[PDB]
Order: C-alpha cells, then structure tokens, then sequence
C-alpha cells in the first residue's frame, strides 16, 4: 500500500508519499536529482571517478608498511590523515539524529525522546507487503535455520589478526555503557540515557546509585580489600542492585554499577581495573590539590577516565581490530577548525553490527584451569581465586574467535543470536543491500559474492530466495573476511562511522572542554594523553604484567 | 579562602586552585597570556583595534535608514550580514554547556544533568569572603530597598519604540516554554528539558500530558465551540492538571498545555490562536496526504510550527526589539558553510535578562474596558466576553511600558521583582561588570555611567558603594537606555546571543531536518518560509485584524 515500500529513493534522498499510490523523493543537498535521486549533478561525476572503493583504501592501509612507518613520524602529516578520516567518516551520520523504531518520518518525538536507540536508516512501514518492503516472500526464512545452517560453530576459528580475551572483554565492557536495551519497553528502547561514552557503567546511570558507589573520601568509589588486593564492593555494603543467581554468596555479590557485569568474570575484571583506576587518578589529584573537596576530586577524576578511555579506544583497541599500519590519533584539536557536531546518539544498527559472540572461545582458558560457560557465568569466585594478575596474563595469551567469514557462533549462546536476527525483524530493519548502498557501498549481486565461497553462499540462496532480501545481522557474520581480517567490509564501513561519532562527539573533545583546567591541570591532562591499554595494567595491576589486544 | 574568588583570569581563561592560596589561569585558546590572561597575542592586537563597539554597530544598524533600505534588497548582501551577525554572536555561547548553580569547575553532571539551568558565568565560590567574591561589604544591599529606590514605578513610562501589548504577551507566551523554573528543586532548576524552542507550552512537556491535548483525529488538537469561536478544551474534559485558583467555574478551566497559561487572558489569547493554528496547519495537510493517519499529520504539524514560531521570533519579533533598519533573516542555510553547534541548554543568566515586567501597562484596556491586575489574573470570562478579534485590535493598540531606564516595574508584581534580586543572590551570581566583561563589553566606572542621569545614580552609589559590586539584574532594569530605545546595552549584548542560539541551535535548522519532505513537501515547507505575525492573526483570528508588535 504505502507507495515508499519499495525504498525508491536513492543516495540518501528521502521519500515522502503524495497521495495513496504516488510518492517524491527530496533529492536536497545529495548531488544528484531526478525521480529517483539517481541522476547526478556535475561536481558529483567528478568525485564518483575520483572515490576509491573500501577495500582499495583498505588495501592501501595495510600494505606499504614501510611507507606508514615513515608518515607515523611526520607529525604535519599522520594529523592531516587523521583529520580525513575523522571528518570523512562522520559526515555519513545524522546528527542531529533522526528516524527510530516507531518514526519512518522525521518527527519531534523521534528527535526528543532519549528511551528510543536511533536509526540509520527508518524502519520499513507497517503495512508494507513484505518484511523488506517488497521484494522477496511474505515471510522471512526461519530464524532457527538461519542460526543452524550458517551462524553456529562447529569447528573453533581462531581470529587471523590475533585478537586476544583482553580485547574481547574489553569490547564487552567498552559497549555494555552505551548498548543497554531496556527490555521492559522492547528492542529498540535503551537505558542508557547518556548516548555515548559517559563512562555509566563505572559511575552509574543514575545519581542515587552513583552516590551508593561513592567513598565521599578523597573523590574514591568504595572498594574492598581481599588478600591484599582491591575488588569493587559489596551489594550487601553498598545496597546497590545487581544481577545475580539467587545461590551467589553474599560476600561474591559486587557492585561497580552496570547491574550486568556480575555475569561474567571478564566484565568483572575490567570493571575492577577501572575502579582502581579511578582511585589512582583520585590520589593524584588530591596530592596536586590539597585544597579541593570530595566532590571536585571525584568529578575530575570521572572527566579523566573518559578521556583515558576514549584514548585508549582508539589508539589500541580501534588500531587492532583495524589492521592499518597508519597510527591513529586521539587529538580533538583535528576538529576544531571543521564542521563537526559534539552530540551522538547511539543507533540500533550499531548495537546489532556489534553482537561479536564469535569472539569467545569454547573454554575460558584462565592459564591452568579450563572453563565451561557453565563455569565461568555469574562465577566471581573464579576472579577471586586466580587474581587480576593471572587472567591479564591468560587472557592476554588466549586468541579469541573470528567474527566474520561464517560459523562462529558459540552454541553457548545460540539463544542471543537467534534473538538477534528475530529482534532485527521485529525492529523491521531494511535489508543489508539496502544498508550498503546507505554507507556508500556497492550491493551485493549474489550470496556467493557476499560469503566469498561457495556452501554456505548455496544454503543460503535456497533460504532467502534472492540476495536484495539478505538480512543485515546475518550478512556481517557470515561475509567474508577482508584478507587475513577479523571482519568484512560491511561491518567496517557501517561500524566505524557510528563509533567515531561516539567517540569524538562527547562534550570533552569539544574546544571549551578540551584544556588542561578542565582535567585539574597539566597533569591530569597528561593522564589522558599517555594513556594505554598496557599502563592502564600497568599502574592498577599487581605485577605489571605485559598485554596488547594481539595474541603474541 | 579560596584563591579564585577575585575573579583574577581574564578574556574568558578559566582560573584553577593550585594550592590552598595560590591560583593558575588557563588561557587555552583565548588570544591572550600571561598571569592573568590580560596580554594579548599578536593578531589579537589587530582584532581588538578594529573592533567597533556595540554602540557604535548599534548607531550603524539604526540609522542610514536610505542605506539599508538598498542593501535590503540585494539578497548576496543581506545574507552575507545576517550570517555575520549569526555566527559572530553564536561563539560567544559555550556549547556543549559547562557550569550550573552547583558546579564553578567543568564537570560530568553538569553537562549530563538537563534539570538545571546552564550558567554563562560560574557562581561564586560558597567559601568566598563576600558575596560578589573579593570586592564589597560581607552583605549585600537590602533587596527591599533597591526595589523601592530604582526599581519600582511612580509614573507609568512608555516605551519610546512603541512595543505594545501584542509584543509584551507574545515575548511572555514564547519564552515561557523554556524559561519554567522547578520550585521543588530551586531557583537554577528547569521543568523545560526541552531547553529550546520546542513548543512544549502548546503540546505538554510528556508524551502523557500531549496525548490528553490530542483529539487522535486528522492529527488534531482537542478543542470547545463557545459562541461559534474555537478555544482550548476544559480541564474537565481532558483531565490535564492546569494551575488555577479554587473559585474558578469548571467551564473556565482551559487546558492549553503550558500549566500557567491560565493566569493571565493575554497568554490564554496566544494559546488559543497557536491551537487554531495547528489544527488550521493540520487541514492542509491532510489535503495534501489523503494517505496519512493521525500521528503524522500531528507530528508534521507541530514541526511546522516550530519552523514558523523561529520564523516570526526571529523576523518580526527580534526585529522590531532590535530597532534595526537591516531585514533580518531567518535562513538555516546561511550556517551550513559555519561551524555551529545544533544544540542549545537555557542559561539561568537569560531567564534573570527576560524578566521585562516593565512592559506591563497600570491597567489592561481591552477597548471599551479598563482593568486591573486583580480584575485580569485567572479571568478567561474576559477573554470569552470580548472574543480574540476585540484584544488583537485593543492589544495591538495599547504601549507597553519601557523596560531600562529604571523606575518602572509595576507595584502590582513587586513580590517578583524582589523575588528576582533575592534569586540572583541565592544562585551567586557573578557582578554586572563581570558579566559585561564575559559579554566583551567595557566595564561601567560609576553608577553615573551606567544610568546616565544622576539621581538614581546617587541612589545605588549609597546602596552598594562600588560599582564593581552593582548586580546585573537590578542593572538591566535601571540601565541607560540606548537613544529612543527600550533596552541598554546590556540587556541586548546578553540577550541576542542566548537568544539566537537557542532559535538556530533547533535540529530542524540542521542540514538533515531542513528540506521540504521534512515537513511534507514544498507546500508545508512554504507554511514556514512564509510565516509572520501578521499572517497568524490573519489565518486564525475572526474578522482579518491589523497586528505589529509596534503601536502605530
Ligand atoms: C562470556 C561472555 C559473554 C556472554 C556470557 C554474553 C552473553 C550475552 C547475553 C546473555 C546477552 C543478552 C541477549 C539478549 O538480551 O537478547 C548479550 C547481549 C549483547 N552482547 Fe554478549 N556475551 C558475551 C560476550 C560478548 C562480547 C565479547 C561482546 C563484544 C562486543 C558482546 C556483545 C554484546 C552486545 C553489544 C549485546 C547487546 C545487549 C544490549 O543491548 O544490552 N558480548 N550477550
Ligand atoms: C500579567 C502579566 C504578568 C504577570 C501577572 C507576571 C507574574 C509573574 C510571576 C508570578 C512569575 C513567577 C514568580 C516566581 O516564580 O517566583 C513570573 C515569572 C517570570 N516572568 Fe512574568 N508576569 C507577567 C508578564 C511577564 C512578561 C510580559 C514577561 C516578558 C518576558 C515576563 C517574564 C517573566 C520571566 C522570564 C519569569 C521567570 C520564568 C520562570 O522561571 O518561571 N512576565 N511572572
Ligand atoms: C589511503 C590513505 C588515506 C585515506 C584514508 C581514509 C580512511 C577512511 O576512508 C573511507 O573510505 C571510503 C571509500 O573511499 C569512504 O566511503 C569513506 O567515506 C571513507 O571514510
Ligand atoms: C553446529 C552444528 C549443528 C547444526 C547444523 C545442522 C543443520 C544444517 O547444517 C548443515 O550441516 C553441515 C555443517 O558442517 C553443512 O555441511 C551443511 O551445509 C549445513 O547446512
Ligand atoms: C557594520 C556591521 C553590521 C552588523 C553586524 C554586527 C552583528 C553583531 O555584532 C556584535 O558586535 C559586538 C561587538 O563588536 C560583539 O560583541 C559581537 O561579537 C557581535 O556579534
Ligand atoms: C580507524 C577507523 C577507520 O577505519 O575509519 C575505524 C573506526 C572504527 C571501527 C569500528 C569500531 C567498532 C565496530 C566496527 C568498526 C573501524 F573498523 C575502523
Ligand atoms: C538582532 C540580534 C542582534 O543584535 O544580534 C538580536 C537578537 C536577539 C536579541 C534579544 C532577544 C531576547 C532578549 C534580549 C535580546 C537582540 F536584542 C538582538
Ligand atoms: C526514472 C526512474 O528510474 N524511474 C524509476 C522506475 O523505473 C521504478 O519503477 C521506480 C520504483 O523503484 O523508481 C523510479
Ligand atoms: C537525572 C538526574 O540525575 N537529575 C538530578 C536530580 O536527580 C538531583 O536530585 C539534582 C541534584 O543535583 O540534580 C539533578
Ligand atoms: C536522586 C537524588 O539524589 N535526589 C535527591 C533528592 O532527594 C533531592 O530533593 C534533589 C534536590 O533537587 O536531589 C537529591
Ligand atoms: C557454578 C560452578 O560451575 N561452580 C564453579 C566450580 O566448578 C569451580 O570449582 C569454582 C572455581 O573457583 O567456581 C565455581
Ligand atoms: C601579572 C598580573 O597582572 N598579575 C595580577 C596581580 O598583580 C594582582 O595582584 C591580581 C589581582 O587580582 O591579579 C593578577
Ligand atoms: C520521556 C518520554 O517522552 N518517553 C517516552 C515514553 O513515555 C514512552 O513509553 C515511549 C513510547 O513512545 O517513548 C518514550
Ligand atoms: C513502549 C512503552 O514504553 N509504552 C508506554 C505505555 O505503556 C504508556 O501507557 C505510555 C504513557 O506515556 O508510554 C508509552
Ligand atoms: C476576577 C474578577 O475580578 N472578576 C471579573 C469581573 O470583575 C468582570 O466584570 C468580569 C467580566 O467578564 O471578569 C471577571
């Protein structure tokens, strides 16, 4: 019925009906024009013959190590390339933010409502004929085959790029701030009311359950000691709610304040780190501020562990997963002389693009011990027994699953995946073809193009019947690989988009945040600009044991 | 105590404790340095010799009146100076926002925590000697006396520019969407989360109170016949909360959706024209997109009128309080090329600046009648006795009162004004000359200066003692007036920055959002490019009645 069904509009053109079986398309400031908004303007030919495709940049990228090694160290130039990047890739957000699960149209309550994730592209309208609009059947294939035929795991694939459980926990424990769906409400409503890097899953989302994980002292979150190391506290101290099993001992009940984290020893690790972290910037502050309160001590050591965070995000943790040899760069000032908006909104296809289950293993290999998921869940006693130490040092050692390239799903948690792809439908995504042409990527023209073999290419045609149908959470754990890479090129060109705006969009980055009083003085300012995966171990964890996001 | 009390970082650098009696200034990105801030680099040397200042621009704006007459007329030049006006007002705002009631230091929660009013200037430290920090006695002036001294009116003054009642209730209906002070909480607390021009004052600041207003038909606000006229529904028929006193009649009770709005028939007067005006909007596209249910018609509808309340606050509203011959323009476009910001946070500063109680005439003469304050408050029957088109003709025919140049605020709304001073105070408002010099104006050097006359002068030099030590609201009110003109200097050095932030900061300026399809074609996108006083009046007020913010 609703004539924009068959999403006639093209290069980011928006369509709008106009009269029952009619419809237009606002061709406004993308280049091009005509019914479709297929025809482009002159300037636009030229930059079409002038862009080079994903994977060549990618190539580009990855190769010629010599030649970065030498741009790593002119500093006119590394800055010049990281500017490009930066801008580059966020210009392909709204921002302001648009479209949610419910609005297809740009509406106020779509823009107001911070419960909503927001949506990259809009659903497709309720009284369409087909979940996709209209290509392909009345009915999507079933999900429990798409799970069993291609997604699953039978054989473990070890990460080529040499991914480690420090960066798969880390990547768990980054985005479980801003990915937080509220279920009470449904996919597509998030708890998270910060939309980015606020660093609520230390602090809390709330300010009375912040003020519960508080010391009042010296800034500090309350903490415990256990041997003669420092563990978040207790539920029983703090009275802070949690999620636990109702046979978990009490004294194994922790805080640290996302409610979540207590499920896995990983998560509980990290947060630990953190919370000692914190104590640690608070120390430092205090000796450099003998005249500063609680309250002030702990506010700039929050504004410092964001910084160090987002520092970290992408100087090691971005670096790895994206195989280039160019240094990123973390420095907010590649922004102040561009356009650039300081806000973010966390969108619903981030949260599904980053569903990286393939990256756990089959046993949690905690050097010595080998653990089941049946084990190692909501066990922090586990945590207790072998120490931050052991655990940096096993977890750095152990190489995590490929994510990409198909069958990598742990049967551990079949439950999520098969959720993601139904939740993904309920939600009425488009389809991956539509997504990729929305990022400025060519469509796939056969699932055989799509996985780069042939098995699970054939099993799928015989499911979705036809390629233009092809879901988009399917698609990015089943494409192939870009060479010896953890992704393909879709979760790539969808992903670092929305990370970057979440990343350089937060309120520190912006010019009148960015300066040495606002983190308590040169140095605490320092403290975000040398910080590192390896001395955020370093100065929190019991030896200094050495770790990188990379199995060595 | 604390060593930043003075005041002692200039140009905008912040000033940082370091140590418990000695201070450090961060003079990052100001185009000073030094101790304090105070020596200029290079090209602000430049910058600040070629400077005009605001008088001499605001001579330029308002004379030469043959000048701007031709240049109003070249489209590439009338741009060319509004987007100046824009842009170079706009970096005067920080945005993201820093500082509220209880943060002087950068901080998570005050960025996070949309319930306070953002502070253009930090407050005074709560351990500062005196109240305005360094300077003055340990108290300050009795508010009951400068209340009484400068403030109040003998004799009614009008306003030499002619502002009249239409233009006093249009500035009281408008800024109250933002400006809705949280008693519970305290003065520097906001019920308008939307902190903008959100129309919350006709549609309900939830998404509860919206739905109670809403008639879940062709998109359309509920809505009574009386007489054959169209006003707001009863608070009986909708069960909206509405803040009136005990004895008013069940009939009388109108529901609006701003909870104050009926306390006085001036604003109950905009509510009900902006009412018949969305549903005025909503008929038209309805006629436009037979194919559209009732929420988007809603939807589309109160984006377009949000464009077009920007439109007429910007091209009619401004522009008349501005007293310029330059046509001002309101034109997202002229940003798109700019950095800006699309966000805004409602400053306290702007709500203390907008208290223009002034304006208030001695008594409400809706032709024929006369009446007084106690005769007006809480009595729609007024508004229901003489019908909307009687009350645009007497209201666009009354003065309003002259707002600066002191002794004019009416003794029937002393409380307020007293409330005002009392308020400043318990926020800890910075100086006048403090947030002169945070505005790039030149500090006063006498009460003299400041009021230009020597009565009222003598007056506040007994009061406070130093200039250094006047407070800015008593200040705006008792300020020399520019010429013929109904503010002074500080008023609209203040206020055109807070203001057209908050009016272009609206995501339906951004590039995403400003295109005909947002507001459902070329047809609705015309309703806003269109808009203006006039032609609200004319659209939804019975016989076709002559209005202007300006009495003739
Ligand atoms: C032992 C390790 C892990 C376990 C036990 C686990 C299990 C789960 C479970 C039970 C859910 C909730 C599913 C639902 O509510 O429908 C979930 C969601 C999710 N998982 Fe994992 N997972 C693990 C590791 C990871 C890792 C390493 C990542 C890396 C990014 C990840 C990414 C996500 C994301 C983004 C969600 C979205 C949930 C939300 O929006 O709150 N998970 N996982
Ligand atoms: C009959 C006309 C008016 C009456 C009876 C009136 C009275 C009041 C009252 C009772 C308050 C709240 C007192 C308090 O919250 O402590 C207030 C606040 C305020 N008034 Fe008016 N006033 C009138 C007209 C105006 C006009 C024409 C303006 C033009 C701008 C204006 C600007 C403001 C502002 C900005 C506030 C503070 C808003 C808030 O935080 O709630 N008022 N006035
Ligand atoms: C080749 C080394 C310098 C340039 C690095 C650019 C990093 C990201 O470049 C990306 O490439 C794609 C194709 O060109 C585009 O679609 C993206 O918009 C762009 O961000
Ligand atoms: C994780 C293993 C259990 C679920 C798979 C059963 C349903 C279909 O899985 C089949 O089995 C083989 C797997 O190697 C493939 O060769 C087939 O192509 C695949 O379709
Ligand atoms: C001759 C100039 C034509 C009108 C343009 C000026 C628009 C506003 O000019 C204002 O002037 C003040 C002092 O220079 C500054 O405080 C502001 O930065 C600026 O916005
Ligand atoms: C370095 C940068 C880029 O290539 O532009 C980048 C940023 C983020 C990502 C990323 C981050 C998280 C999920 C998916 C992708 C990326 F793969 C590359
Ligand atoms: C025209 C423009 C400007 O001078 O830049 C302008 C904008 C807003 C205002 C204004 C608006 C509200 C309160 C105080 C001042 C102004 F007086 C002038
Ligand atoms: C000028 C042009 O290309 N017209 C196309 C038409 O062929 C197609 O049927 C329709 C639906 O996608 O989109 C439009
Ligand atoms: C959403 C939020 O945290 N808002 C907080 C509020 O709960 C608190 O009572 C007040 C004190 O600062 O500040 C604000
Ligand atoms: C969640 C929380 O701590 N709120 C408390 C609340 O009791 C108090 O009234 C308010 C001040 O406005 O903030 C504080
Ligand atoms: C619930 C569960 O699996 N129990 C485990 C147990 O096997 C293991 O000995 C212990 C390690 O400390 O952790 C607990
Ligand atoms: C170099 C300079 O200007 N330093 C001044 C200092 O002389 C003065 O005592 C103080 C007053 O606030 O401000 C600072
Ligand atoms: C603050 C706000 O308006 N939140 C709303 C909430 O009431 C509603 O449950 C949901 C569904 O529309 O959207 C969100
Ligand atoms: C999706 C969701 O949260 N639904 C709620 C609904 O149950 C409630 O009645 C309404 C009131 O505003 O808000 C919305
Ligand atoms: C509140 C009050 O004083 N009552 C007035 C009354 O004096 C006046 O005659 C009437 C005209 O409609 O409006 C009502």
């Amino acid at each position: 019925a609703n004539p924009c069904c068959s999403n006639p509009c093209q290069n980011r053109g928006e369509c709008m009906s106009t009269g029952f079986d009619q419809y237009k398309c606002d061709c406004t400031r993308t280049g091009f024009y005509g019914e479709n908004c297929t025809t482009p303007e002159f300037l636009t030919r030229i930059k079409l013959l002038l862009k080079p495709t994903p994977n060549t940049v990618h190539y580009i990228l990855t190769h010629f190590k010599g030649v970065w090694n030498i741009v790593n160290n002119i500093p006119f130039l590394r800055s010049l390339i990281m500017k490009y990047v930066l801008t580059s890739r966020s210009y392909l957000i709204d921002s302001p933010p648009t479209y949610n699960v419910h609005y297809g149209y740009k509406s106020w309550e779509a823009f107001s409502n911070l419960s909503y994730y927001t949506r990259a592209l809009p659903p497709v309208a309720d009284d369409c004929p087909t979940p996709m609009g209209v290509k392909g059947n009345k009915e999507l294939p079933d999900s429990k085959e798409v799970l069993e035929k291609v997604l699953l795991r039978r054989e473990f694939i070890p990460d080529p790029q040499g991914s480690n459980m420090m960066f798969a926990f880390f990547a768990q424990h980054f985005t479980h701030q801003f990915f937080k769906t509220d279920h009470k409400r449904g996919p597509g409503f998030t708890r998270g009311l910060g939309h980015g890097v606020d660093l609520n899953h230390i602090y809390g989302e709330t300010l009375d359950r912040q003020h519960k994980l508080r010391l009042f002292k010296d800034g500090k979150l309350k903490y415990q000691v256990i041997g003669g190391e420092v563990y978040p506290p207790t539920v029983k101290d703090t009275q802070v709610e949690m999620i636990y099993p109702p046979h978990i001992p009490e004294n194994l009940q922790f805080a640290v304040g996302q409610e979540v984290f207590g499920l896995v020893p990983g998560l509980m690790m990290y947060a630990t780190i953190w919370l000692r972290e914190h104590n640690r910037v608070c120390d430092i502050l205090k000796q450099e501020h003998p005249e500063w309160g609680d309250e002030q001590l702990f506010q700039t050591s929050r504004l410092i562990l964001i910084g160090e965070t987002i520092k970290i995000v992408i100087e090691d943790y971005v670096q790895h997963l994206s195989g280039y040899h160019f240094k990123l760069k973390f420095d907010p000032e590649l922004l102040f002389n561009q356009q650039f908006q300081y806000q973010n909104r966390i969108a619903s296809e981030f949260n599904t693009l980053y569903h990286w289950h393939p990256l756990l293993p089959d046993t949690f290999n905690i050097e010595d011990q080998e653990y089941s998921f049946k084990q190692f869940l909501y066990n922090n006693s586990i945590l207790l027994e072998h120490g931050l130490t052991q655990f940096v040092e096993s977890f750095t050692r152990q190489i995590a699953g490929r994510v990409a390239g198909g069958r990598n799903v742990p049967i551990a948690v079949q439950a999520v995946a098969k959720a993601s792809i139904d939740q993904s439908r309920e939600m009425k995504y488009q389809s991956l073809n539509e997504y990729r042409k929305r990022f400025s990527l060519k469509p796939y023209t056969s699932f055989e193009e799509l996985t780069g073999e042939k098995e699970m290419a054939a099993e799928l045609k015989a499911l979705y019947s036809d390629i233009d149908v092809m879901e988009l959470y399917p698609a990015l754990l089943v494409e192939k690989p870009r060479p010896d890479a953890i992704f393909g090129e879709t979760m790539v060109e969808l992903g670092a988009p929305f990370s970057l705006k979440g990343l350089m969009g937060n309120p520190i980055c912006s010019p009148q945040y960015w300066k040495p009083s606002t983190f308590g003085g040169e140095v605490g300012f320092k403290i975000i600009n040398t910080a590192s995966i390896q001395s955020l171990i370093c100065n929190n964890v019991k030896g200094c044991p050495f770790t990188s996001f990379n199995v060595q």
